[PDB]
């Protein structure tokens, strides 16, 4: 079972990311009664050892979804410690570390990659993801002043914002969704994209300038998929015939 060779491995890199200088902090789940406001600052808990137990219980098919996961404890010390505090040096140890095993094991990876997941591996799904990704790049985040949107809000700087949007979504997100080949189709997709137009609206209501920064941001990725419709078609079907078949 490729999952289990997957899960080994990444139970090594934890290992050897727990032996680095100073890394207790980071091993366990920050104590919410001790650290008292530790959940007004962040939205993302991770710690080693909730690292550990999601990867026994089989929840991350790739690299990536553990990375992802990895680096939140990297961002929430940047925010709750500093970008420079010694904390932050010290969980960007464990990723950096991190990231040399994943490149030593890259090839070896790949292959349980897609073993897991053949998808990963077809033609038209990264030809597919490829250009959503550029339409995200050039033309979503190119729109004016749509910078709100580029990534999560840090509750650091928008404290009530996680209490009244309960379903978040952002660019970034939206690009990492795509690198994990998230989307076999526009439907999805543009679920993600028109929930970024729908916070908007709750958050900051139907006439403030976000909203119409978020309006126009949908406006040009309907345009874009428009351009490149018959080409998305075909990807689309061919996708879905490799989906079948993976039966
Ligand atoms: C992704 C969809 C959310 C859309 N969005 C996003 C924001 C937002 C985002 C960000 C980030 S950050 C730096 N990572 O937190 C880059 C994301 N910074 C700030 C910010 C930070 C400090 N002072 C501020 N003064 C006014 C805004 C402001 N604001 C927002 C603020 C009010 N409404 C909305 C809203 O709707």
């Amino acid at each position: 079972d490729p999952m289990v060779t997957l899960s080994s491995i990444l139970e090594s890199i934890i290992n050897d990311m727990r032996d680095l200088p100073n890394t207790y902090p980071f091993h366990t789940p920050v104590n919410a009664k001790v650290v008292k406001d530790y959940y007004k600052i962040i939205t993302r808990p991770m710690d080693l050892q909730t690292l550990r137990e999601n990867v026994r219980k089989r929840l991350y098919p790739s690299r990536e979804e553990f990375r992802e996961h990895l680096e939140l404890i990297v961002k929430n010390s940047a925010t709750y410690n500093g970008p420079k505090h010694s904390l932050t040096q010290i969980s960007q140890s464990m990723l950096d570390l991190c990231d040399e095993k994943l490149k030593e094991k890259e090839d070896k990876l790949a292959r349980l990659e897609k073993a897991i997941n053949p998808l990963l591996d077809d033609d038209d799904q990264v030809a597919f993801s490829f250009i959503l990704d550029n339409i995200v790049t050039q033309k979503m985040m190119a729109v004016p002043d749509s910078w709100p949107f580029h990534h999560p809000v840090n509750k650091k700087f928008v404290p009530d914002y996680y209490k009244v949007i309960v379903n978040p979504m952002d660019l970034e997100t939206i690009r990492k969704n795509i690198s994990k080949h998230k989307y076999q189709s526009r439907e999805s997709f543009l679920d993600d994209v028109n929930l970024i137009l729908a916070n908007s609206v709750k958050y900051n209501g139907p006439e403030s300038q976000y909203t119409k920064t978020a309006q126009e941001i949908v406006n040009v990725c309907y345009q874009t998929l428009t351009e490149y419709d018959e080409h998305l078609t075909q990807l689309e079907k061919d996708i879905c015939t490799a989906k079948e078949a993976a039966l």
